[PDB]
C-alpha cells in the first residue's frame, strides 16, 4: 500500500474560452506533461483523468469513469474491512467539489459510493451477513469544527479530543445510522448547503462507516468487520491556512520516509486539527488515495506545478492498512497453540 | 429470577357505572381477593395496582406509579446488559393497551421507558460509555407477522425463521436506529395506527435494543453489552387464537417445572409463532414480568378468575437471565489460567 494518486484535468472555464487561453497541460495515459508558458515538466501517476472536452472517445473521463477507477476501489476496500480514504487536492476552481460531490446533473464520488454501497449492502444480505451503515459530515474552517448534519443550524464549535480506543475524535459530532441512500441525501444536501463564505478555505470531511457482521452458523458465533471510508474535500491549495500548510508538512515528511530521509524526525500530525484527525489516513491504517485536480489554463501554471508536485510526493507515502477484525479471536488462537505446545512438553518430560 | 407478576384493576366502565354493577375485586397490599357474585378466592402477587378510583391516597396507582414499580426495573435491567420483558395479559376492555401504551393524556409504559431511556442514555455518555438504541414493532394476527414500522403500509406478511446465532427471527422486520424519543414516537404512533379490525385478537410486540459500549482506556480495548427489552401486548384472553392458547400451554408446562412436575415433557414453544418468537422471554434468558389486567365488574367474574389463575401460575416460572457479554473474554481468561497451570507443572516435572 503506497498512496494512489490520480490527476484530473477540468475543462477551460468561460473566461479562458473567451480569451482563448492556451492549454499547458496534456495527458498521455498515466503521464501528465506540464508545457512551458513561453522546460516541460513531466509527472506520472496511477491514473490520469482528462476531463477537458467531452466530445472525445479514448480520452474523455466523465464522472462514472472516475468512479469505476477509484470509487469502486474504496467500495471493495470497505466490505473487506479496510479503512479507505480519498482526498481531493488543488486550487480553487480546479474542480475539487465537482469530483467529490458533483452537481445535480453530474454526481461525483460521494452520491455514487452511497448509491453503490446500499446497492451492494442489499445484494449480500443473506442470513450469513448483515451491514450497518453510519455516516458523519463535518466541516473544518479556521481550525474549528462544525457539524454539517446538525439540523438546528447552530453552527456550534465542537472540540477535538484524543482517545486510547477511538484515537482523536470530534466530541459531539453526530453519527447518523442510515438504511437507504435517500436517508443520507435528505440530510446531506443540507450539509453541502451549511457552508461558510468570504467559502473556499474550509475542508469538508465525509465519513461513512460500514459494519459487516458475519455469522458462523456451524459454530453459532458472530463477528463484526468495520470499514471506514473518509471522503475529504480540502480547501484551495493556492490562522486560516494552518491546516492546509500543515498538511503540506505532513505529506513531505512521510514521502521522505520510505525514501529513507529523516527516518527519526516525527511527522507533525499534532499541529492542525485536520492533520490530527486524519492522522490515520496519512501513512496509517488506511487504503488512502489522492485526487490532484488541476486547471489546464496557462494562467494557472504556477499552482498547477505546485499541485503536480504535491501529487508526486504523495505517491511515495506508505500506508499500513490492516483489516479491522476482533483482537480477541487471534488472542484465543495463539493461547490454544501454547496449550497444545505445553501439553506435549509435559509428556516429553514425564519420561524422567 | 422467578417471573414477577403484577395485577392491575381498572375502573368500572360506563355501563357498569350506569347499571351500578358490583365490585367483586378487592386489593389488600399485594393480595387481590375475588369475592363471590352471589367462596372468595384469594391470590397474592408481587404487586397489586388498584387503578379504580383516582380520588384516593394510599390506594390509587396511576400510570407513573405503575412505571416506578415495573418500568424502572426493566430499565435498570437493560443497562446492566440483561434481556427483559413485560407481557400484558387479560380480557378485552380490562386494560391491556392503557397499561402498555396508554392514551395521549395518560402515557403507559412504552412512552415512559422511551423517555426515561434517552434521559439516562444522555446522562451517562461520558467518554467511557456509549449507547446505541434500535427499535422494532411487529404485530401478530392470525399467525402472520406484520411490521408496524413499515412506512409504505403494505401490511405484507413476513416469515419466521430459526437461526443458530439469532434464534427464531422474523425475516425482513425493520430495526430502526433511534437517537431521541421523538425519533421513535414519530414512527410508532403510526404503528399503533396500522392495526387490524373485526382488532382485539392481535398481539403487538415492541422491542427496544440497548447496545452499551464500554472502553478500557487503560487497556485500550472495547466491549459491548446488549440488552433487549420486549414489551408485549397480547390479544384478549377471553386459527385465530392459536398463539393465545399455545401461550396458555407454555405457561403451565413451565410453571409445572420448578414445581417438579413433567420435568421430562418438552415445552411446546414451536406451535405458535408467538410462543416461538418469545421462547427466550418464557423460562429463558430474560428478566421477565407479567401484568394481569382485570375488570372489577361482577359481570366479568369468570374471565377475571381465568386471568387471576394464569397470573398465579406464571409466578412459578423460573427464568435464566444472564448478562449478554462477549463469549471471547471468558475464553481468553480460562486459556490463560491453563497456561499458568501448565507452566507450573513443567517446573514441577523438571525435577526427574
Ligand atoms: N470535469 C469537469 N467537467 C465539467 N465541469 C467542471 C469539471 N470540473 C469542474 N467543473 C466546474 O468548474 C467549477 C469548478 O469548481 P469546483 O469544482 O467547485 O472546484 P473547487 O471546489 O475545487 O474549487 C465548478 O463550477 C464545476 O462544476
Ligand atoms: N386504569 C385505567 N384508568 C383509566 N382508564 C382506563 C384504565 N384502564 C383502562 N382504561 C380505559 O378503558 C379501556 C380499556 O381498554 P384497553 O385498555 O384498551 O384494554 P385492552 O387492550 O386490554 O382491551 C380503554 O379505553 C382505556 O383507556
Ligand atoms: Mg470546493
Ligand atoms: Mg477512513
Ligand atoms: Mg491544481
Ligand atoms: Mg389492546
Ligand atoms: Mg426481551
Ligand atoms: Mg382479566
Amino acid at each position: 500500500s503506497k498512496v494512489k494518486v490520480a490527476v484530473r484535468v477540468r475543462p477551460m472555464n468561460r473566461r479562458e474560452i473567451d480569451l482563448h487561453t492556451k492549454c499547458v497541460v496534456d495527458v498521455e495515459a498515466n503521464k501528465v506533461i506540464l508545457n512551458p508558458i513561453n522546460q516541460p515538466k513531466i509527472f506520472a501517476y496511477d491514473h490520469c483523468f482528462w476531463s477537458m472536452d467531452e466530445s472525445v472517445r479514448e480520452k474523455y473521463a466523465g464522472q462514472d469513469d472516475v468512479f469505476k477507477c477509484l470509487g469502486e476501489n474504496i467500495l471493495q476496500n470497505a466490505f473487506d474491512g479496510y479503512n479507505a480514504c480519498i482526498f481531493a487536492y488543488g486550487q480553487t476552481g480546479s474542480g475539487k467539489s465537482y469530483t467529490m460531490m458533483g452537481t445535480a446533473d453530474q454526481p461525483g464520488l460521494i452520491p455514487r459510493l452511497c448509491s453503490g454501497l446500499f446497492e451492494r449492502t442489499q445484494k449480500e444480505e443473506n442470513e450469513e451477513q448483515s451491514f450497518k451503515v453510519e455516516v458523519s459530515y463535518m466541516e473544518i474552517y479556521n481550525e474549528k469544527v462544525r457539524d454539517l448534519l446538525d439540523p438546528k443550524g447552530s453552527r456550534q464549535t465542537l472540540k477535538v479530543r484524543e482517545h486510547s480506543v477511538l484515537g482523536p475524535y470530534v466530541d459531539g459530532l453526530s453519527k447518523l445510522a442510515v438504511t437507504s441512500y435517500k436517508d443520507i441525501e435528505s440530510l446531506m444536501s443540507e450539509g453541502n448547503k451549511s457552508r461558510t463564505v468570504a467559502s473556499s478555505r474550509s475542508h469538508a470531511v465525509f465519513k461513512i462507516t460500514l459494519t459487516h457482521t458475519l455469522y458462523d452458523v456451524k459454530s453459532g458465533t458472530s463477528g463484526e468487520k468495520v470499514g471506514k471510508l473518509s471522503l475529504v474535500d480540502l480547501a484551495g491549495s493556492e490562522n486560516i491556512n494552518k491546516s492546509l500548510t500543515t498538511l503540506g508538512l505532513v505529506i513531505s515528511a512521510l514521502a521522505d520516509q520510505g525514501a529513507g530521509k529523516n527516518k527519526n524526525k516525527f511527522v507533525p500530525y499534532r499541529d492542525s486539527v485536520l492533520t490530527w484527525l486524519l492522522k490515520d489516513s496519512l501513512g496509517g491504517n488506511s487504503k488512502t488515495a489522492m485526487v490532484a485536480t488541476v486547471s489546464p489554463a496557462a494562467d494557472n501554471y504556477d499552482e498547477t506545478l505546485s499541485t503536480l508536485r504535491y501529487a508526486d510526493r504523495a505517491k511515495h507515502i506508505i500506508n499500513h492498512a490492516v483489516v479491522n477484525e476482533d483482537p480477541n479471536a487471534r488472542i484465543i488462537r495463539d493461547l490454544r497453540e501454547e496449550v497444545e505446545k505445553l501439553r506435549e512438553q509435559l509428556t516429553k518430560a514425564e519420561a524422567m
